[PDB]
């Protein structure tokens, strides 16, 4: 009946996410975690940036676990408002998205109360993040310029590839140094997006790693067999997709460069890049064995 000591938790909630549903579903969302054991409050975001404002004051709060209910958008908010702090509580996701990239790397269920027995359960895992500069990421950093945009929306795989122009880049990566011309780079934490089911075949989302793409310059015919083999996943067999893991990597350029990160416009170049190894603890499925974790220590083996 009494199983655990008294918790608390806030839900810091993006009330126009996705189908916008969460927000009717909220006062059921407490009843459920009230009866887990967990104090339970709410915060509502009005504009971008407020889901930050609200991680880093819970931060003085003493919260167990903070539940993001929306996007990625908001779940990278939350974690840009925790990041490299002592005492961080608990990560719980409600997939509450359009699109939920992060989620779907954590294979977090889709619905509400499904998302809440995840975290209820309490198993978790420690997954990387994204510095950049003095701003943080959880899924995908990508660079380039465009032609004579869409670096401000979601990044869908390699689809911009023909709208990208040749431009000579350094990108220094755990101490070797790509300089030349490139009409591409991605950073990935996790995986999977829209244009790809798998970025790379052998990412890992704990193994203090990026996943680090350059697209080199091409001509149309590249371009073709490219876009032919990234179709069925097969892009980084191609001579001028260069993947390399690596932990820092620093990006310059004598010329301008948009950056997206996690899907949103990230501002210019240069931008130092680092790998925070594990850096957030996650509520995840125990029932699930993670092939994208090395680390699977959250699962029960009898399940
Ligand atoms: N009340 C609000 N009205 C409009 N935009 C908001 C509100 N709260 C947060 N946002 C912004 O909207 C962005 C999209 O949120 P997100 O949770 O990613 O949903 P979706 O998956 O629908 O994009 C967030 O990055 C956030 O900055
Ligand atoms: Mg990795």
């Amino acid at each position: 009946g009494s199983h655990m000591m008294r918790k608390r938790a806030r839900i810091i909630y993006n009330p126009t996410s996705g189908k916008e549903q969460f927000k009717r579903e909220l006062p059921d969302a407490l009843i459920k975690l009230e009866k887990a054991g967990y104090e339970t409050s709410a915060y509502a975001t009005e504009k971008i940036g407020d889901a930050t404002l609200e991680a880093e004051r819970a931060m003085h709060e003493n919260y167990d676990v903070l539940i993001a209910a929306g996007g990625d958008g908001t779940l990278n908010e939350v974690v840009n408002g925790i990041a490299e702090k002592p005492n961080r509580p608990k990560l719980g996701v409600i997939p509450m998205g359009t699109v939920n990239d992060f989620g779907r790397a954590l294979h977090i269920p889709n619905d509400i109360m499904g998302a809440l027995d995840v975290i209820i359960e309490g198993h978790s895992t420690k997954v990387d993040i994204g510095k950049m500069n003095n701003r943080y990421f959880i899924n995908l950093a990508a660079g380039g310029q465009l032609t004579q945009g869409p670096f401000a929306y979601y990044i869908k795989g390699f689809e911009m590839l023909p709208q990208m122009k040749a431009v000579d880049l350094r990108i220094e990566y755990d101490g070797n140094v790509f300089q030349g011309e490139a009409l591409l780079f991605f950073l990935g934490l996790t995986n999977s997006m829209a244009g790809f089911e798998k970025l790379v075949p052998d990412a890992k989302l704990d193994d203090g790693y990026f996943t680090l793409i350059i697209v080199e310059k091409s001509n149309l015919a590249e371009l073709g067999h490219i876009m032919t083999l990234a179709s069925r996943g097969e892009h980084t067999k191609h001579p001028k997709v260069i993947y390399e893991k690596a932990k820092a990597i620093n990006i310059s350029s004598f010329t301008d460069l948009q950056l997206n990160v996690d899907g949103e416009y990230g501002g210019k170049l240069p931008a130092n890049f680092l790998n925070l190894e594990r850096h957030i603890d996650v509520f995840a499925p125990n029932d699930i064995v993670n092939e994208e974790l090395i680390n699977n220590d959250h699962v029960d083996d009898n399940l």
